[PDB]
């Protein structure tokens, strides 16, 4: 059974590198469609910079995981509740966030 | 505020990695008294080879999410059937398991 949660790897954009497969269980979202776009494309257009301003939150955070709750756009073009635990992934090397891991639950 | 859920990436081992901030609702262990310990230890004993061989069937799987329902330990040292939702991440460079993303749903 595939759980409503999923990894979201993307960069400080929101521009997605890696995505889970339970995303198409969570919202219904193919992960080759989040590949080279926003997050926040996606999101509630009232609810874009609640993501955004979380967003620049955890880089501040750095390694603190920030669950976020908003209303994510499904494939059907709802609404859904879902909260988002940014993880800033730091690298080894400079201490440089290559990468943000959202883990994103869906709530409602 | 977070429900009975939480996402509990670790090794194949199931020496917890890292670990979101929703364990405290589930079972009341700390993120920090998951570190550097085996899931097995917490789990029941008649349940022990059930997580055990559940661990080497999503390796075998890769990429793929698979749900065991065994009891897990509570801060309480009581047992509650969890849901665990076991996912195989695989590295998009040489095919490598990075980790055991196991979605922790607590269902009694």
């Amino acid at each position: 059974c595939q759980p409503t949660e999923f990894i979201s790897r993307h960069n400080i954009e929101g521009i997605f590198t890696f995505v889970d497969h339970r995303c198409v269980a969570t919202v219904g979202y193919q992960p080759q469609e989040l590949l080279g776009k926003n997050i926040v494309e996606f999101c509630h257009p009232e609810d874009q910079q609640l993501l955004r301003d979380s967003f620049q939150q955890v880089v501040k955070l750095k390694g603190q995981v920030l669950s976020v709750m908003f209303r994510f756009r499904s494939k059907n073009q709802e609404w859904l509740w879902m909260r988002t635990s940014s993880f800033t992934f730091q690298n080894p090397y400079s201490d440089e966030i290559e990468y943000i891991i959202c883990t994103n639950t869906n709530v409602k």
